[PDB]
């Protein structure tokens, strides 16, 4: 019911109000939700001024609705159950030899925004002390409380799926196009040579069908060299048959170089694809215009994605920017890291590589997945990315339990802020949720929630600000008593 | 790395043990099987000189890491498969905390087609009384001693994640052929439809021995004609060849026909083969004829199992199944051919067309299984009539069962590998016995090996007997993966 809530991307709004010590500040933040991959993305402005205490301190005050519950975990999922009247979430963070806070907040929805409202109170603070002095770091640094082993795991989990995500892709392109040249084969041996057992009215009926049954296809045609050519073209939900008028080289199927058509007002990204009628080998040719934006779904999906489809040279078919659509990624990113990629594509090995993005200042790993869309001249390449510095971070943990006496859930646990120059200044979280409403709520089995966060800034942001992107996952052995715990 | 390419199937394992512990003298003889793309083996051991002076756990890890399962983006580490076919030796010692040790040599390389891996261990300073010579060692692992609870929480949310996603893969696979069959059979329906056009028989006979090249999952497709010529063009994929066929009251049930349909599976008689099949009889503002298709059934068997066995099933109407890596199980009813009514839970996915897991006891072994279901519509009903499911299943006992895991480090001065680990094995009314174990592989062959990265490899174990073997012995199902923080140490720590 509340899952449902949280099925695509969700707009979040989060409004603090603070008071540390006698200083009293406001922040506010906006950005975007997707539960489905665990992903954040916020940025967060100090509308007070000078922010009294470091950022780090207020991130887990700063939604664990947005945390992606394997299926089989979905039934120890509160966060959305409590969805859509909300949650009360207060906790308290003893900062170890120095002061504490203590925060109350209202996670619900407002419409279709989810909303965060806290109230914080901070109390027993060192004024030349870690917080109110500014002396912790902005990320986290060091080994302090990572288990290599674990990071192994996630890490060649995460490079993995990444790997995989790009192949399965790749395979939905390769069935479009295994369609596509089967029904242009099947069209050519038709079209071939059936003087009058094939009359240029069937011959149609022939295109048209190819046309209904390949909707990556914009237009086919026979040109026959009764020097003739019959058309068929899909405008909208309707095939029309229009007059277009005009080989004998040809001896061999190929393609033109990808280019915009224009049909209507529209120019539409797309390729020509040229194969022979031969016969006693050229009685004419068969083209068809491979519709290029027609994959844009195919590729992309519904929501906005990091996947792009490539062609000769690094060029971009497929792209969520249309903007660099047909441009070259070596001529749009200056990092030359990115010639791995071209050279993975023209080696038709698939394989992953890392460079910087112009789109967000960030480290970018990428998966190349090349593929022949038909058996360097037939082949593409998809590509899946995420950043890099956000899927190979830490993991930071939750145990989520039960409160029963509260219709609820607590936790426990222990952020490490890296100290200036060295150290660690320990922050002892301690939380209790309650829903808002005596509705019915999924009081979970105990398990776990795993946070990787990243802090950065924005260029172009003149105040006090922070930008937090994070992946929220939930974890548990809830089907395996087989291990004994 | 060529090594990496004898480990692409299923690859035949022999174990040769020659053993002496305490001046107890013993041998065991192993056989098995290994798949390195999915960390699988597959192995019985048997003591040959009698009752085994030693507790068989003790003995797990001396009697293959040759194939661990090692992600595509951590292969260029793995030492064990690029000193193939020629070999490596692995040298250990095992340190029993209060107790003996072991000293082990093992000789693992290729001979023939067979992965073999000779043992001689040598065992001293142990207790006669004490857990090992003792027998107070227990048979598999239990109790919270060292395992994590976080990281068997992420390991098996990731093995339920993945054998769901896997059943979701082959359903698509198999929607994907069906919806190019269903496509081309409206097309068909369309052209053959009006009997009144330019259309010859002998240019039916042409579209449709097309659409058998286009579909090789169909064996033979017919255009019934009813309502004026009484006539019937049939085309049939023969041994690679379309050949034509000539047929000649289901004149009054194409008649009666007024949507599409499907018969019940059933064999058909071809040569001297039954192929397991249906047929799909779509109608040609009444009824002017109707075109048949047998879809082969048996054709999809590569799509739903592969090449190799595996765990998977097509299954239809009340549980049954459609094809199965076991071909006897075919057309026979989930629900009678396994007593475990568990088994209910799919068939009751099936019919709610919901996605879901279930548990149940395997005919196999005496083994629990673990089932991901994946329903699918083959045809676009409100009914089921249409609708199929994939089955992936695994030992769940294996797969949730804890790992332990092995810091895989280079050893540059020895052109290998070395290792240090700790065995915890459980003490029957006690705690637990401590097996410090030290490794160390060498090439055998003066050869190029990959020296990798530090890394780990994780193991999942367990032990059986074979109710019908009478000497003593050890049966072994293991999982081996490899993982790492290779191409992102920087960002992390």
């Amino acid at each position: 019911k509340g899952e449902e809530l949280f099925t695509g991307v969700v707009p979040i709004l989060v409004e603090l109000d603070g008071d540390v010590n006698g200083h009293k500040f406001s922040v506010s933040g906006e950005g975007e939700g997707d539960a489905t991959y665990g992903k954040l993305t916020l940025k967060f402005i100090c509308t007070t001024g000078k922010l009294p205490v470091p950022w780090p301190t207020l991130v887990t005050t700063l939604v664990q609705c947005f945390a992606r519950y394997p299926d089989h975990m979905k039934q120890h999922d509160f966060f959305k159950s409590a969805m859509p009247e909300g949650y009360v979430q207060e906790r308290t963070i003893f900062f170890k030899d120095d002061g504490n806070y203590k925060t109350r907040a209202e996670v619900k929805f407002e419409g279709d925004t989810l909303v965060n409202r806290i109230e914080l109170k901070g109390i027993d603070f060192k004024e030349d002390g870690n917080i109110l002095g500014h002396k912790l770091e902005y990320n986290s640094s060091g080994r302090t409380g990572i288990d290599p082993f674990t990071e192994s795991v996630l890490q060649s989990q995460a490079t993995e799926l990444l790997q995989k995500k790009a192949q399965l892709v790749s395979f939905k392109i390769q069935g479009i196009m295994k369609r596509i040249f089967m029904g242009a084969n099947t069209l050519e041996k038709f079209l071939s040579d059936e003087n009058s057992a094939i009359n240029d009215t069937l011959k149609r009926r022939m295109l048209s069908e190819f046309l209904l049954a390949n909707p990556h296809v914009l237009l086919v045609s026979a040109i026959y060299t009764n020097e003739r050519v019959i058309t068929a073209m899909s405008m909208d939900s309707k095939i029309a048959y229009p007059n277009t008028t005009l080989i004998r080289s040809l001896k061999s199927i190929t393609h033109s170089d990808p280019y915009y058509k224009e049909v209507n007002g529209d120019k539409i990204y797309g390729m020509d694809i040229t194969l022979p009628l031969m016969g006693k080998n050229a009685i004419g040719a068969l083209n068809f215009f491979l519709n290029i934006d027609a994959f844009y779904t195919d590729v992309v999906g519904k929501k906005k994605s990091n996947t792009f489809l490539m062609g000769k040279d690094g060029r971009l078919l497929i792209n969520p920017n249309r903007e660099i659509q047909d441009k070259i990624l070596s001529a749009i990113n200056p990092d030359r890291r990115v010639a791995k990629a071209v050279e993975y594509y023209n080696q038709n090995e698939a394989g992953t590589l890392s460079y910087h993005s112009l789109s967000g200042n960030t480290e970018t790993f990428l998966a190349i997945q090349p593929f022949d869309f038909f058996e360097n001249h037939w082949r593409w390449a998809i590509g899946k990315y995420v950043n890099k510095s956000l899927v190979f971070s830490s993991h930071s943990n939750v145990y989520i339990t039960a409160d029963k006496q509260k219709n609820g859930i607590k936790a426990n646990f222990k952020i490490r802020h890296n100290i200036e120059d060295g150290g660690v200044q320990l922050a002892d979280h301690y939380q209790q949720n309650t829903p808002i409403g005596d509705g019915p709520v999924l009081l979970p089995d105990n398990h776990y929630l795993s946070t990787q966060s990243k802090l950065s800034k924005d260029p172009n942001e003149k105040r006090d600000h922070m930008v937090l992107l994070e992946f929220v996952t939930a974890a548990g052995i809830t089907l395996g008593m087989d291990e004994l715990y």
